[PDB]
DNA sequence: GGTCGATTC
């Protein structure tokens, strides 16, 4: 995906997640309040390093020296651990970015409307990302991306990609540095959350603009003709 | 060496 809602505390998050490990992220009960939160900014990511959980804002976008394109956002789940590119990332740059739910744009003609989709059961989402350690150093074009993979069941109809999202058990097992790349294959197959266990809606096209960033851009709209 | 967000006063 390329919009996403990160918006309440950070405890709320790291409670589902459920950590044992040592906690270097200190007490904050402000809402984070992102809406909108979209490509090309600094967002809040989760990575654990030198056994330790931590929270870093990280540029979302990936663009080395070499690469003469825009930043990639998005790392497919079916290519990057082998991918030239992304393999060092997926071996030694996993990490999650916890959010409230995702945007996804459906093509209804010439004109495309704005969902929001969460979970059916009310709870926060843990995106896999991979990116480029050290998180904390604060670069400017080597930040992380969001792993997707194939939309399926009711989310195809929506758009044909998704967020890979995992379970709290596998977030916790996706930021672990002892694991191998063909163990985070391994979660990434045994802990993505199902679409049936998603709700989604339509919003308010206002979304779109990455300038609107009200908590209204989350809530639903009835869209009949007549009412 | 790749992927799917909109917007563009």
């Amino acid at each position: 995906c390329g919009r996403f809602a990160q918006s309440q505390t950070r405890e709320d998050y790291l409670a589902l997640l459920a950590e044992d490990i040592e906690r270097d992220i200190p007490y904050d009960p402000e809402p984070i309040g992102r809406y909108n939160v979209a490509p090309g900014t600094k967002v809040l990511l989760l990575s654990e390093r030198d056994e330790h959980l931590h929270l870093d804002p990280v540029f979302w976008g990936y663009a080395p020296g070499w690469w003469d394109k825009p930043p990639l956002i998005n790392a497919r789940v079916e290519t990057a651990a082998t991918s030239r590119m992304f393999k060092p990332l997926w071996q030694h740059g996993r990490a999650i970015c916890f959010a409230d739910g995702w945007f996804e744009w459906k093509k209804e003609g010439d004109k495309k409307q704005p969902f929001f989709i969460y979970r059916a059961d009310g709870q926060p989402i843990f995106m896999a990302a991979i990116g480029s350690t050290p998180f904390e150093r604060g670069d400017e074009a080597e930040g992380f991306l969001i792993v997707t993979a194939a939309a399926d069941q009711g989310l195809v109809d929506i758009h044909d990609r998704r967020p890979l999202v995992l379970s709290p058990e596998a977030a916790r097992e996706w930021m672990r540095q002892e694991i191998s790349g063909k163990e985070a294959s391994e979660i990434a197959a045994s802990g993505c959350v199902p679409a049936n266990q998603f709700s989604w809606h339509p919003v308010s096209r206002a979304v779109g603009n990455v300038k609107n960033q009200g908590a209204e851009l989350i809530q639903p709209v009835l869209e009949v003709l007549f009412q």
